């Protein structure tokens, strides 16, 4: 049994179109016709009539494909000796089964680079080939494409992931791994857009092994995960889901059935999400940090020490800690250049702060050399992104953008938040108590597990990215629940009371169990 037949069987089973008509199948790089012969053989087993269209450069491959297609008794086939990218008359097809050739990256001529940019609305020969296949496919058509599996996880595959999830309802991704079928191949099954996608994964495991199957090919149709042996080699097969592929900046990894079920249960038992209760905001960008953010303001010449009102405490990611941070002994302050004047966010008048004026004018060359500031009709001395001066005084949660563990802490000293941190304030009509609940959730192993499943797994890079797109979608339990009330009470204790590590861990243990009760979920793993 050929690998192409397992692809053919999956493609035809996924095809939701009418089965009593002629199905048009395109192989843009048919070669010797391995894929076209396979899909026709499976179609004959299901009494499906196919029109096989094969396109490939090099007559020698086309000639071999021509004699093999004719010998099968199938007469409704058509071979085009041409490059598919240069070719794109060919009507739209129902099915594309493909093994594209373009593997090595190369520089393209400027004439070919531009001709491919405009014709496929690009911003890579592999990208154009992928777009060329999609445009030739009918809406709700099925595609089965063999690629390397590198685009699933690497940053190089971001644009490939974006294109696929934008144009296709992903049906199934098969990660063939280290299995030596032919490179590390992956098979993509997609329905062209006019479904939680399945994820198949098979890898050789070296160190209840089911030895029932006699061939490696039969393993590709197993509907249950586990260890399987066909010879001296034992294979680990994982059937799962791919959750939120639209988040294409993160790798496309398999979620186990248990992880997906737990993920769905948390979502259905959730009372709401962080965005329903609070604003998740980003810190400031001064653009000249060495001028605006210092901890030696008192050591400047007296005529240059900015007036006290302008020096606000500023918190950066390196200071992040769970629950609370000690600001005593910390002199890191930002010269904050904005205020609320006449109900409007305006830059300060330097003439009102002569000492800050002396300091800033001593740095006027660097500050005025910021073209984007002057081009925006803004003053040379301004912090580029100062946000809202009136919001810093509110109690807030602060967390770093990247962290190997959750470091969400409460802050109520009117501190400004730097650019490598985000911060959370409640939407009006919600008490300040909601911040303690949110923090208890955010810092938990529960939400770390949820984050790994829903948005991106820490295991890939060893850190978690707390993007606002992720934190906004953190599930929150019923704040009026007796369990949420106890979480709030315990978190308020961790914030306001200096405690030893032994009972901080105890309180944190209580919060973990309370979150389970608040979501009505028994355990994590």
């Amino acid at each position: 049994d050929k690998l192409a037949e397992v692809i053919a069987k999956r493609i035809l089973d996924y095809f939701k179109g009418e089965k009593n008509r002629v199905i048009r199948v395109l192989d843009p790089a048919c070669g010797d016709g391995e894929l076209l012969l396979a899909i026709n053989k499976v179609a004959q087993s299901m009494n499906i009539q196919l029109e096989l269209i094969g396109v490939d450069f090099d007559i020698d491959a086309i000639n071999i494909a021509n004699e093999r297609l004719s010998r099968s008794g199938h007469k409704n086939f058509r071979l085009i000796n041409k490059d598919f990218l240069e070719m794109v008359e060919l009507e739209p097809v129902d099915i594309i089964i493909a093994n594209p050739p373009y593997v090595r990256t190369q520089i393209l001529g400027a004439e070919k680079a531009q001709k491919l940019r405009e014709k496929f609305n690009l911003k890579d020969l592999y990208q154009a080939f992928l777009v060329a296949m999609t445009q030739q496919l009918k809406s709700n058509g099925i595609i089965g494409v063999i690629t390397s599996n590198r685009y699933l996880t690497t940053k190089g595959g971001e644009s490939t992931r974006k294109f696929l999830v934008s144009n296709f309802n992903i049906l199934e991704i098969m990660d063939l791994g280290d299995s030596k079928f032919f490179v590390l191949p992956a098979i993509f099954f997609g329905e062209k857009k006019n479904n939680v996608p399945k994820f198949f994964k098979i890898y050789e495991q070296s160190d209840s092994v089911n030895s029932e199957f006699n061939s490696l090919i039969e393993l590709l149709e197993v509907n249950k995960s586990g260890l399987y042996s066909v010879e001296d080699k034992t294979y680990s097969i994982s059937l799962g889901k791919i959750i939120s592929p639209e988040n294409y900046k993160e790798p496309w990894i398999l979620a186990t059935e248990d992880e997906y079920e737990w993920f769905m249960k948390v979502n259905q038992n959730a009372y709401g999400f962080i965005e329903d209760f609070a604003h998740v905001k980003v810190g400031i960008k001064t653009t000249a940090d060495s001028v605006f953010i210092r901890s030696d303001w008192g050591e400047l010449p007296e005529e240059q020490i900015p007036e006290d009102k302008l020096l606000r405490p500023i918190i950066s990611a390196d200071q992040a800690n769970k629950w609370s941070v000690s600001l005593v002994g910390n002199n890191k302050k930002v010269l904050y250049t904005h205020e609320i004047r006449d109900g409007q966010i305006k830059a300060i008048n330097l003439e009102e702060f002569p000492r800050a004026k002396n300091y800033l004018e001593s740095h006027k060359e660097r500050l005025a050399s910021r073209k984007y500031v002057l081009k925006a009709n803004r003053n040379w001395y301004e912090i580029w992104v100062p946000h809202d001066p009136s919001l810093w005084d509110k109690p807030k949660i602060i967390f770093p953008d990247t962290s190997p563990e959750p470091k969400f802490f409460y802050e109520d000293k009117g501190s400004v938040v730097d650019g490598n941190c985000y911060w959370i304030i409640p939407k009006k009509e919600n008490s300040n108590d909601i911040l303690f609940l949110i923090m208890g959730i955010c810092n938990s192993k529960f939400m770390s597990k949820y984050h790994d499943i829903a948005f991106q797994n820490k295991l890939y890079a060893g850190r978690r990215r707390y993007l606002t797109q992720y934190v906004n979608k953190y599930p929150i339990p019923d704040p009026e629940s007796i369990y949420s009330k106890e979480i709030i009470s315990l978190v308020r204790e961790l914030v306001n009371n200096k405690k030893e590590t032994q009972d901080i861990n105890e309180i944190e243990n209580r919060i973990e169990k309370l979150i389970l009760r608040a979501f009505d979920i028994e355990s994590l793993k």
